[PDB]
């Protein structure tokens, strides 16, 4: 129903705008955009629901581990707070468990909040802007989120159409509607007052909608519909976007399942032995909540929190602006990259220019017609236009044939690019005459498109007419040229349509070719460095381009890549489904290739069981960007591509992006290892408290001692994210597990419970009763007792953080520590601090409050030797793993 604004919009005219037509410096523009903002609307981008916080926390608060952390609150609640004894009612862990539980929640929320699905600016850390003109300063570069009703937008050469909008000045302005309506050949628009209402929208000659890039053109425009009320809204609303890649939801909550099963069998197990052997339930039910605690790995979402942030922060820095987070798990996954060849493996200065007769002999006309073509072009100048118009000026002052010719001539007419012609042609007119005939129509393209235009030559002498001889002995030299290493353009002029316009391709016809220029774009100094670093790390670097294959595989063979059976479009389409996916898993250049010839390679590749990653910077490949896993773009790059992208880079190197990569898959690697080690040091723990419950007449330690043990160790880990990782890690393209964290618990985790138990019998034999006496002639309520009691709690907990703390410069590596893969400075500072801290907490007011005493200093030597003997069997059993199951982590 909101076709009637636009349909009001497209008739009547400018004269006839309720909402200001005038503005920019009198439009009443500086509070009319609240008015805007709330009866219209604003641009939004609400894909299919967008469900308020009220649902979100709600949404947020069910997860899994969320769950546990709930539940042993409850369990603290319903033991430690009203089942307990009168007079035994201290809450401690029911506030310092509800701590972590809000902590957690509100974490997640954020990271929801910032985590999406593929392309989305949810970080908004890089954006795309649209040059309004506001009633304050005007000329502002805004993103195109801040767009309301009633402002006007300057469209140019690349400019995304930011909200459906009224053109109101049109210069020349062809805007590419394939994005929405098909039909790839750039649509002309024109400010008008017609109202034709039959029409299927696309059309639409008066109106500009969203996603209708802008191929060529100078134009202004008033919005009339902004948000989802856009066309491009009611797209969104189809979202058709879920996908089955296993990202860091899925892995948190399987750790948390893994951690669950754990716990129902455990729990239960020490409960039963507990109440059916010592006869005191509640005390089983103390033993069950201290095993529950120390299980559950609280301060899970802060390391997660941080390893994300910092993977991103990194990321931003290694010149890779990386959009909302899955970004980092996409890109981590890239098995091929789908790139093209202008750019990335060149350097776009062309430092070898050619203006070629037909025969192969230079002649300045061509050049004279190429600035011409250049200087006076409304479109997006690429390296050939800049090359020629850079080299034309350089050479004006020898030969003033090229004198200056910017100011005599004026452009009249133009006629865009289309991958299906290969030709851009301007209609370029003497302004202040003298001759009253003179309407030239240069136009440049490619060769075989060009030709099949073109009636007769030039050159010689003489404008001899094409003869097959003469088509094919150009073709023959452009195709020398080409394989040569230097790409060729064809030039062509027409005269004297004296009525300036009905420039159409028909008009773009029986043409007077004068010449071809010829340019070399020299391969990038990365001499497959960055390939084969790629290709180390797990990258197949497939190059999809659409010019000539001789230029293609000159560049390719000198920037070290396989130079091979190299597959064109024509083939493509031949060569059915299966059969694309064959050659497209064997080539790896890919030449003369169409707009949707990539895209459909590309989707081919990745149904082939992989992941592609396309690279683009131009208004066509976005078609294959958006039909590719993860999105590369530079940001000196067109809107459609960096909406598009996720991987927006702030320079163009194939080196950066490989970066980025490395420092996407040390983010999981860093989560992985710290989730690992963590919970197998709480299996650990925990099953030496289960293998003890049947001899110690007291609980090992209380449950505020291991959860502090837990904030201890997790608060000590936050330099993980900053933790070295080594090679051999990082070379392959890697997801989320859990069953390799299982496998990890169960088999290094038993051998800290053995030395757990050495270190159970070391106290209650050795040290407190060398303080107190035998436990045995102890009474109950004495200070003896508790005095033992406290001082095995205190044992454990001081000797439980020395091995799991110092453990991890140990099962970081696969290999020998300290001698071939080191640890990370941080890390090693931060393990320091925070043991020293532990072993200090005892001696200080904190201990006597949660029950810890003040250690004999006996016990430390004790502690020195334990440490080390667990390092060597954690050595054995590592090696051990590692040659069973393939890889430690
Ligand atoms: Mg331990």
């Amino acid at each position: 129903e909101i076709n009637a604004r636009l349909e009001f919009a497209k008739t009547s005219t400018k004269e006839e705008l309720f909402q200001k037509f005038k503005t920019s410096n009198k439009g009443l523009s500086e509070e009319q955009v609240e008015i805007s903002r709330e009866q219209y609307g604003d641009n939004t981008i609400t894909r299919g629901k967008k469900s308020s916080l009220i649902k979100r926390l709600y949404q947020a608060f069910i997860n899994p581990f969320t769950i546990i952390l709930f539940v042993l609150a409850l369990v603290s609640a319903f033991t430690d707070i009203i089942l307990a004894a009168p007079g035994e009612k201290n809450p401690q862990g029911l506030i310092i468990i509800t701590t972590m539980v809000l902590i957690s929640g509100i974490l997640r929320f954020v990271q929801e909040t910032r985590s999406g699905n593929a392309a989305e600016n949810l970080l908004k850390m890089i954006t795309t802007t649209t040059n309004v003109h506001r009633l304050e300063s005007g000329s502002q570069e805004i993103p195109i989120e801040e767009v309301l009703v009633g402002d006007i937008i300057h469209l140019s050469a690349g400019d995304m159409v930011p909200a459906d909008l009224r053109i109101i000045q049109a210069k020349d302005l062809f805007i590419s509607q394939a994005s929405l309506t098909g039909e790839s050949e750039p649509v002309e628009k024109l400010d008008l007052a017609t109202a034709a209402a039959a029409a299927s929208i696309t059309e639409s000659v008066n109106l500009a909608f969203m996603g209708s890039n802008v191929i060529s053109g100078s134009a202004y425009g008033v919005v009339i519909a902004t948000g989802d009320a856009t066309i491009f809204g009611e797209m969104a609303k189809s979202v058709t976007e879920d996908s089955t890649k296993t990202t860091f939801e899925k892995g948190v909550n399987s750790v948390s399942w893994v951690l669950i099963r754990f716990m129902l069998v455990m729990v239960p197990f020490v409960l039963l032995i507990n109440g059916f052997t010592k006869g005191d339930w509640m005390e089983a039910a103390l033993f069950a909540l201290a095993v529950a605690v120390g299980l559950t790995p609280e301060m899970l979402p802060m390391i997660v929190t941080t390893c994300l942030a910092k993977g991103a922060v990194t990321m931003s820095k290694e010149k890779t602006i990386i959009k909302n987070l899955n970004s980092i798990q996409n890109l981590g996954s890239m098995n091929i990259l789908c790139t093209d060849k202008t750019g990335t493996l060149t350097q776009d200065k062309v430092v070898l220019m050619r203006h070629l007769d037909i025969h192969g002999q230079e002649n300045i006309r061509v050049l004279r017609h190429g600035f011409l073509n250049s200087y006076y072009q409304t479109g997006l100048k690429n390296l050939m236009d800049l090359a020629i118009i850079e080299g034309a000026e350089a050479k004006q002052d020898k030969n003033p044939e090229l004198g200056g010719l910017s100011s005599k001539y004026t452009k009249v007419d133009e006629i865009p690019f289309d991958f299906e012609r290969r030709r851009m042609s301007v209609v370029v007119k003497s302004n202040t005459n003298g001759a009253t005939s003179k309407t030239q129509m240069i136009t440049k393209g490619a060769a075989e498109e060009m030709l099949d235009i073109c009636t007769l030559v030039e050159d010689k002498g003489n404008v001899v007419h094409l003869t097959p001889e003469l088509r094919a002995y150009i073709l023959k030299k452009v195709d020398e040229l080409n394989e040569e290493g230097m790409r060729v353009i064809l030039v062509a002029q027409k005269t004297n349509p004296s009525p300036i316009d009905t420039f159409s391709v028909q008009d773009e016809s029986e043409m007077v070719l004068m010449g071809y220029l010829a340019f070399l774009d020299p391969p990038k100094e990365s001499t497959a460095k960055a390939i084969k670093a790629l290709n180390k790390y797990g990258v197949s670097v497939k190059i999809l381009t659409g010019d000539n294959d001789k230029v293609t595989r000159s560049v390719c063979k000198q920037v070290g890549l396989p130079v091979d059976k190299t597959i064109l479009g024509s083939d493509i389409d031949q060569l059915d489904d299966n059969e694309l996916a064959a050659v497209a898993a064997a080539a790896s250049v890919f030449a003369k290739l169409s707009p949707q010839q990539k895209a459909r390679i590309v989707t081919t590749l990745r149904n082939s069981g992989n992941s592609v990653g396309y690279m683009g910077d131009g208004i066509n490949d976005a078609a294959a960007m958006k039909s590719s896993d993860v999105g590369i773009s530079v940001d000196s790059a067109v809107d459609i591509a960096k909406e598009s992208a996720d991987v927006i880079l702030l320079e163009k190197d194939l080196m950066v992006l490989e970066k980025g990569i490395i420092e996407g898959r040390k983010t999981y690697a860093n989560m992985i290892k710290y989730i690992k080690m963590t919970a197998s040091s709480n299996f650990g723990n925990m099953f030496s408290v289960l293998i003890a419950s049947a001899f110690l007449p007291f609980i090992p330690m209380l449950s505020i001692h291991i959860l502090l043990l837990n904030l201890i160790y997790d608060f000590s880990c936050t330099a993980i994210p900053w933790d070295n990782v080594d090679e051999e890690y990082l070379v392959v393209p890697r997801k989320w597990d859990a069953s390799s964290v299982s496998k990890f618990m169960l088999w290094i985790g038993p051998t800290s419970s053995v030395f757990d138990i050495t270190t159970y019998l070391l106290m209650f034999f050795v040290i407190c009763p060398a303080t107190f006496g035998p436990f045995s002639s102890l009474v109950p309520g004495s200070v003896a007792y508790i005095g033992f009691i406290a001082l095995f709690h205190t044992g454990w907990f001081v000797e439980s953080m020395w091995t799991q703390t110092l453990v991890i410069h140990m099962i970081r590596t696969p290999k020998i520590p300290f001698l071939q893969s080191r640890a990370s400075a941080p890390l090693t500072i931060l393990t320091f601090m925070g043991i020293i801290g532990l072993t200090i907490i005892p001696f200080t007011s904190f201990g006597h409050s949660i029950g810890l005493m003040a250690l004999p200093i006996n016990f430390f030597p004790w502690l020195i030797l334990t440490v080390v003997m667990y390092m060597m069997l954690v050595t054995i059993f590592k090696k051990i793993f590692v040659s069973k199951y393939g890889e430690l982590l």
